[PDB]
């Protein structure tokens, strides 16, 4: 008759039941707003006659709580020409110290970044959860680096002129714990709703060079519009449809050290979510325009890489 004190789940909670005996009920809830319940129709279990807590969809199996993507706890208010940002405004931001660069957390086991950030480093050191840079808040241990196979490997990577396919995934050894300072960004969908248009606005964030300091100790961010690829060309370099051009306004721009950070765009179907439309890749002189890896063109590759390396 006794189903016993319910077992806990990661990133969820079950309230203490008044009774653990036959016919009692319990309800699992995920740690909101950072997690939600995957499928698992309701999280409600009754104590069955055979002594198991049973859910009508999952049977005796316990629910799974999974990260909510794209929703900062504090919206950004008002990198060249940027202003101070808090890691709570960009909780998906990852800091790489070798080399100095950024990335974007996309789920509890995966960081998205530019290929040129990890092309020289099989075991990149990464940090999340801090408005301030750091070296050796939470340090993330990598498990494996997956560089896109269309990225051209170079004997002398400085002086690259072909940044096509500038994208990489880093699988993490341990699941990242989400909270007010750490949470993933969403990915674009594959529908035409995610075809960026000239003038569409997004946010960039990073610790790269600013107009007054060679790097930034504390996070900066700026709002930037998409521009025709032509504008970037006009400022041997290769330009492809896998690159977004953005910038041109008020001298706001990404710069050296912002590499791999997300160009975060409000989701066209859910205005409260941000998705990674671009990754800081390369550009001409800082303070003009920048090129960003068009993440939408890689969603299939991203999904396949994660599925086959679970
Ligand atoms: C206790 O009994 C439950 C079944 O619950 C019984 O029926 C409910 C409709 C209610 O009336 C309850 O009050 C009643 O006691 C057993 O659950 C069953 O567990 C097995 C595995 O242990 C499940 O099989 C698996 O299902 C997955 C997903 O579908 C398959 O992929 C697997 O291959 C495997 O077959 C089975 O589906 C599940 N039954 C239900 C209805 O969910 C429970 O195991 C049992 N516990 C003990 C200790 O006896
Ligand atoms: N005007 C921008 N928005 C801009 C300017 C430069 C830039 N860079 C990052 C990539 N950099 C690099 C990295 C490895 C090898 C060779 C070059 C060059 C600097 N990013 C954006």
């Amino acid at each position: 008759e006794d189903c016993g004190i319910p077992e806990s789940i990661e990133n969820g909670k079950v309230e203490d039941p008044e009774s653990t005996l036959f016919g009692s009920v319990i309800r699992y809830t995920c740690e909101e707003p950072y997690y939600y319940m995957e499928n698992g129709g309701g999280g409600e279990y009754h104590c069955a006659g055979n002594g198991s807590w049973v859910n009508e969809v999952l049977g005796p199996e316990l629910p799974k709580c999974v990260p909510v993507c794209g929703v900062p706890r504090e919206p950004f208010e008002e990198i060249i020409g940027g202003s101070d940002a808090d890691i709570k405004n960009f909780p998906w931001q990852v800091f790489f110290d070798n080399p100095w660069a950024g990335g974007a957390l996309i789920n509890e086991y995966w960081v998205l970044t530019a290929a040129h950030v990890v092309e020289g480093n099989r075991e990149p050191t990464m940090y999340v959860g801090s408005t301030s840079v750091q070296t050796s808040s939470k340090m993330l241990t990598p498990e494996h680096v997956f560089i896109h196979p269309g990225w051209k490997l170079l004997e002398v990577p400085e002086g690259r002129t072909n940044f096509d396919n500038d994208i990489a995934l880093v699988r993490l050894k341990d699941p990242v714990k989400m909270g007010p300072t750490v949470s993933p960004i969403c990915l674009p969908g594959t529908s035409s709703d995610y075809n960026l248009m000239d003038g569409d606005l997004g946010l960039i964030s990073g610790w790269g060079r600013t107009e007054k300091r060679d790097r930034a100790v504390r996070l900066k961010a700026a709002r930037l519009p998409v521009a025709p690829l032509r504008k970037c060309k006009e400022v041997a370099y290769v330009f492809t449809p896998n690159m977004i051009c953005a910038g041109g306004e008020k001298g706001m721009d990404s710069c050296k050290g912002d590499s791999g950070g997300a160009f975060a765009v409000q989701d066209p179907n859910d205005k409260t979510k941000f998705y990674a439309a671009g990754l800081v890749s390369w550009g001409p002189q800082c303070g003009t325009y920048g090129l960003y890896t068009r993440v939408k063109n890689y969603v299939d590759w991203i999904m396949k890489t994660m599925q086959e390396n679970s």
